[PDB]
Parts: C-alpha cells; structure tokens; sequence
C-alpha cells in the first residue's frame, strides 16, 4: 500500500524531506536553543559514523566540508608544510584531474614543489605502472580522481592504493564521482578521499574528507596541517560552522545510494545501452575505454557531426531518458581531452552527457 506522491525530480524525496525537516528544526520552535542543539550534535555523529563506515574507516577519520572543492584543498594544501618540513616535494597526479586538483596543485608547483601532470591516452584511464614508475623515495603524494567527471572513466585507485599503502608516499582520491557509485574501491586503505554531496543527489553545499589513520606510524592521521584557522570544528581542519540540515542530507544520499545500489546500476546501464543503439548510425564518436566507466556518464566526440545533425540527435538522447530518468549535457574543457591524445580540432568537439534514474 503506497499513499505517497512523488514530487521532487532533481533530488530524491527522501533526501529532501530529512534536508526540511532540519531546516524547519533549526528555523522553528523545536524545544530551546539549547535542546535543538543537543539533536544537531548527535545528528551529526550519526552522519559522521554511517558516512565513514560505507568507506571503512572510523567516525573520527572522516570531517564535513562545503564540498569536494573544499575537501581537495584541505587534503592536497594541507600537507604542503610536511612535505616542506620532510623534504618530500614530489608529487604525482593525472592531467585529467578536475581543477579543484590541478589548480590547488598548479599552486604548489609555483611554490617550489615538482608535480607531474600524467596524460592517461585515449583510454582516459591512468595505468598504475604509469605512476609506480614515477614512484621516488621522497614522493609526498599521488593525487587520482576515483571517476573521470567527464568521460564516466574509472581509475584503478584500489589497485594503486593496495600498492602506496606500503610506502611512505601518501594516495588522495577526488571520489565526488565514485563514491557511491563504485562502493568497493573506496573500502581499500585510501589515505585521503573527497566526496562530494550533490554529486550523489544531496544538496549542493556539503562534502566530507576521509583522513585514515596509518597504525604504524604511531597511530597519526594524515599529517595535515589547516589552511583556515578560528575554532575548533573538524578536528581544526574546518573551522566554522556547516549548515546541519546539508549534512544530514548528504548522509541520507549515501544510504540511498548504498542500498539501492544494484536497482540504479541496472536501470543505468539499460538506459545507456538504449542511448549508444540511438548514437550507432551517427557518427558521433564515444571517448574512453568502455570496458572501465561508470553506467551513467557518457562523453561523446561530434568532431565529424554538421550542426542540424547534433541538434537532432541530442533532442533524440533527452527523449530516450524520458520517463527512465533526468539529463545533463555540457561541453567538455578541452584540456581533458587534450591529455587523452585527442588532436585540437576534436578535443575542442566534446559533449558529456550524464543521466540519473528517477
């Protein structure tokens, strides 16, 4: 027996509801001050523990962020002054990277660190010997994004993880296209992880960043140090403070994402092969290696398609993910496609189109 309505389109009903029901805590006459207070608090741990736990790690290994931009400074920024004072100013990254990695990284390199930018090729997947090959003694950090954001193309940060985690050299992974979409990647001991909360249906607002303890080395956490400073909130790594109502929704995409996880890759992956059946007789072309990327994101190349026959074929994808789910096209920076190889002329011609089950 089913009563409900089904009203939000862009943002789960579920999410939604526990995101107004905060708000309206935090806005109405729900007890005093202080009594809304005590609620926000154990709100907030709860979030905190549920949302680590679907990484593996512990509450006290997880802060709250504004979002994945946020959180990547925090990790990538943060560990600038021990690399400084451990003489390790190596780092290695992809050029494929969202420029809230390549930009903080951009940064350090202009302030006396050595970064190299790998370019993936046409499979738009970085390859772990590409980066154990880099691999120095002193290397501070590999930076990977779990999911290219463009290209829907999955980078094998577990296998890279496993590998890392023997050495000195620390592994950030940018997971605000991963996580939740690949939960078994993310369980492996990956130092430090962004997520992102509007990426798995949130609002937008809020993210979290994973710092996992390393048992050896006494029992320290990623040896961060902060780059805003005034309170004690996040472990010092965040100061301020984060609107509740956004956390507790980000903690509420996250249980819907992980049990209703095998329902959203099927209906995924049955709308993508429906859309690629539409794009076979078009001569629109599809970038990055098919056998490694995620069901919902697909980036296509239109170098060779005139301008009426995009036009077409676009209204032809948005009508097929009718009724199955809501769309998203945008051009694609050409930067990205310039490191998988592709010739000016065609990285300049690519359309990402992203779609999510309703």
């Amino acid at each position: 027996t089913y009563l409900d309505a089904a009203a939000t389109t862009r943002v789960d009903q579920r999410v939604a509801d526990i995101v107004l029901h905060w708000m309206t805590a935090e806005f109405g006459n729900a007890g005093s001050r202080h009594e809304y207070g005590i609620r926000a608090k154990r709100g907030v741990e709860r979030a905190r523990e549920y949302l680590a736990s679907t990484v593996s790690a512990e509450p006290d290994e997880l802060i709250f962020t504004s979002g994945a931009t946020e959180s990547n400074n925090i990790a990538l920024l943060g560990l600038a002054p021990y690399g400084e004072r451990t003489g390790r100013r190596h780092i290695i990254t992809s050029a494929i990277e969202h420029k809230a990695v390549l930009e903080p990284l951009e940064h350090l390199a202009g302030r006396g660190f050595e970064v190299d930018f790998l370019t993936p090729g046409p499979s738009g997947r970085i390859s772990v010997e590409g980066v154990m090959e880099r691999l120095r003694p002193d290397t501070l950090l590999v930076s990977l994004m779990h999911v290219n954001n463009e290209t829907g193309v999955i980078q094998p940060v577990a296998e890279l993880a496993q590998q890392l985690r023997a050495t000195p050299t620390y592994l950030h992974v940018d997971a605000a296209q991963g996580y939740g979409k690949v939960p078994g990647d993310l369980t492996t001991p990956i130092d430090m992880i962004s997520i992102s909360g509007h990426k798995i249906g949130a609002p937008k607002g809020v993210g979290a960043l994973v710092t996992r303890r390393r048992e050896e080395m006494d029992d320290e956490r990623v040896p961060l140090e902060p780059i805003m400073f005034g309170g004690g909130q996040e472990r010092k790594l965040r100061p301020g403070t984060l609107p509740v109502p956004l956390i507790m929704g980000l903690a509420e995409a996250a249980k819907i994402f992980e049990a209703e996880h095998a329902q959203w890759q099927v209906a995924a992956q049955d709308l993508r092969s429906r859309l690629l059946a539409g794009l076979a007789s078009t001569s629109f072309q599809v970038n990055g290696d098919q056998d490694h990327v995620v069901p919902h994101i697909l980036n296509l190349s239109f170098e060779d398609v005139d301008a009426e026959a995009f036009l077409v074929t676009l209204k032809d994808l948005v009508a097929v993910a009718t009724g199955s789910a809501s769309t998203s096209a945008s051009f694609t920076p050409s930067h990205v496609l310039r490191a998988m190889g592709l010739p000016e002329e065609a990285a300049s011609k690519s359309l990402r189109f992203s779609w999510t089950p309703g």
